[PDB]
């Protein structure tokens, strides 16, 4: 077997890494209660090799965070020991584990809150219905209540406790979710934030929620823990910008006096995160739209050091022995991806005969 780029060794901050390939990621909604639940254990520990990084689905910071069913959360003494016996599995395989932390703000509604209340964001518009993964159900969503300028310190407070948990639950870092339209991105986003105080109106205001943020948590658990993703990019959930490349070129250069473990970035649908990379310092991940090909010519073309996947890790348990072995993949299957079954397109994916 020849080496390739994609299974290079890689020092991500405190970390040894033995390989380029990253498990993204990724929302399975089948953690019941908002507990991690045992199946999760297996599927994790199925997707776990020596050296080898694996982001967490998304984890619900707080209770004003939920707008899924069935999604994780880790602000309970509860869902911190569930996620315990799940860190474990991972590290029994010597896997680095970062769990990434979420609020949805605004894409949510009242039935997930608590007391019946709005959901929270950077203003006061909601989003439009959307339809769910069956393709049968629409998804309706509350228009938000708009923050008031010193209610914001609180939420920031909100991802450096969770932040804090994540580390009682064992996890090696976080990851703080500043994409796809969510509370962070909302901020971020200038057709979202129509704030007229110090956290709208220019670029530097509409990314201070973000960087307050990775301020509190760097501090909490220390900057080598802690990554973050964004999507400047991307227009999911009503959250686009009308300078995507200057919003993430402000962010990256903004980061860079963090000294993060991280960067995750996500790839566009012109726009490029050629200049972000050159613009960011540490290590940057990138993510969207990869196979075996693409993950080593971006390695060997400069333009990440690692390389995140997503819908192929769903499918493939052993991805990066199959990337290593350059041996075929098995397909996935989109109609289970958030299905709730505890095996049915979660752990029943077969490893390489
Ligand atoms: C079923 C599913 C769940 C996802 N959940 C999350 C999530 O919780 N957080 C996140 O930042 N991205 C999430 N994503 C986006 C992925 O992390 C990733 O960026 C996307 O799959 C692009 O890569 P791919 O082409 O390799 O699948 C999800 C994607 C899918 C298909």
């Amino acid at each position: 077997v020849d080496k390739i780029p994609l299974m290079s060794p890689c020092k991500m901050g405190k970390f040894e890494l033995c390989h380029r390939v990253v498990l993204a990621p990724l929302t399975r909604q089948r953690s019941y209660g908002y507990i991690p639940q045992p199946h999760a254990i297996l599927h994790y520990s199925q997707r776990s090799t020596n050296g080898g990084l694996l982001i967490g689905e998304a984890t619900v910071i707080s209770e004003t965070g939920i707008g899924y069913k069935d999604v994780p959360g880790i602000w309970t003494k509860e869902q911190v020991e569930a996620w315990k016996p799940i860190v474990d599995a991972v590290h029994a395989k010597g896997g680095i584990f970062f769990c990434q932390i979420w609020h949805v703000g605004r894409v949510s509604n009242k039935d997930f809150q608590p007391n019946g209340e709005d959901p929270i964001s950077c203003t006061d518009r909601g989003l439009t219905p959307q339809i769910m993964s069956n393709g049968i159900d629409i998804a309706h969503f509350t228009r938000p209540r708009r923050l008031t300028t010193d209610e914001i310190p609180q939420i920031v407070n909100e991802f450096r406790v969770a932040a804090r948990n994540a580390i009682e639950a064992g996890f090696d870092g976080v990851e703080i979710h500043g994409a796809h339209g969510y509370l962070i991105d909302q901020f971020m986003k200038d057709q979202v934030n129509d704030r007229s105080d110090k956290y709208g109106g220019s670029l530097e205001n509409r990314c201070r929620f973000a960087l307050e943020i990775v301020e509190a948590v760097a501090n909490e658990i220390g900057s080598d823990r802690v990554g973050i993703r964004i999507s400047p990019f991307a227009h999911y959930n009503e959250a686009g910008d009308t300078n995507p490349t200057a919003l993430g070129l402000y962010m990256v250069e903004s980061l860079n006096k963090y000294d993060l473990a991280y960067c995750h970035v996500v790839e566009p649908r012109t726009e490029s995160l050629v200049p972000m990379r050159k613009a960011y310092k540490g290590t940057f991940i990138v993510a969207g739209g990869y196979d075996r090909e693409d993950g080593n010519r971006a390695l060997i073309e400069d333009r990440a050091d690692l390389v995140a996947y997503g819908r192929l890790f769903i499918s493939n348990p052993d991805l990066p022995k199959r990337f290593e072995l350059n041996a075929p993949l098995n397909k996935y299957n989109r109609d289970t991806f958030y299905t709730s079954d505890p095996i049915v397109g979660y752990t029943d994916y077969p490893f390489l005969e």
